[PDB]
């Protein structure tokens, strides 16, 4: 065939039911997820080629960067709550890849307070319970796929996306190659 498991995706031998639709997993600390972003732009381009009716949701991880990790894991939930994802994931990621400004929870917090996200709404929301149980379906939904490495994307709850398969000579070519196997995936 021309899309084959093993290939272009695996399967999990252990599916998730009620999974989200298209689950993308990333850390801020980590380099293929800096070009996923800044670069490639993965996340946008699967969007505009899946189907309508898809949602897409996006999960950040604890087990690279140790206690800032974590902290980064709690203003990505803090970051979904407010819907303020847009204005925070580039200097995240410069802040902690490019500038090495990103040393502490403070500095995580100077990032969104630039953005112009409120001191008083992000520690509110920083603090909340809601924010706790955004965090605790983050580490679900990664647990659930005994997740041990990022980016990673998972469709249905049943493929995974495998990247190591497909030309990465050109950077286009391999963006359209990813976007096409989410949707063959999401249509299967």
């Amino acid at each position: 065939a021309q899309y084959e498991d093993g290939k272009q995706y695996t399967t999990l031998e252990k599916p998730v039911a009620g999974a989200p639709q298209v689950l993308e997993f990333f850390s801020f600390f980590c380099p293929h997820c800096y070009q996923f972003e800044e670069v490639l732009h993965i996340s946008d381009n699967v969007k505009k080629k899946l189907p309508e009716g898809v949602k897409m949701t996006k999960y950040h991880v604890n087990f690279m960067g140790g206690d800032l990790g974590k902290d980064l894991t709690q203003a990505w939930a803090v970051a979904m709550a407010l819907g303020v994802e847009d204005k925070v994931t580039v200097p995240l990621f410069e802040g902690v890849q490019k500038t090495q400004t990103i040393r502490s929870a403070s500095d995580i917090r100077d990032v969104f307070i630039n953005a112009g996200i409120k001191g008083e709404e992000y520690d509110a929301a920083w603090n909340s319970f809601v924010v706790k149980s955004l965090v605790a379906q983050q580490e679900k939904a990664a647990a659930d796929v005994q997740l041990r490495g990022v980016p990673a994307m998972f469709v249905n709850g049943k493929y995974q996306l495998n990247p190591q398969g497909m030309d990465t000579s050109n950077m286009d070519v391999f963006v359209q190659q990813y976007a096409d196997t989410v949707k063959y995936l999401s249509e299967k």
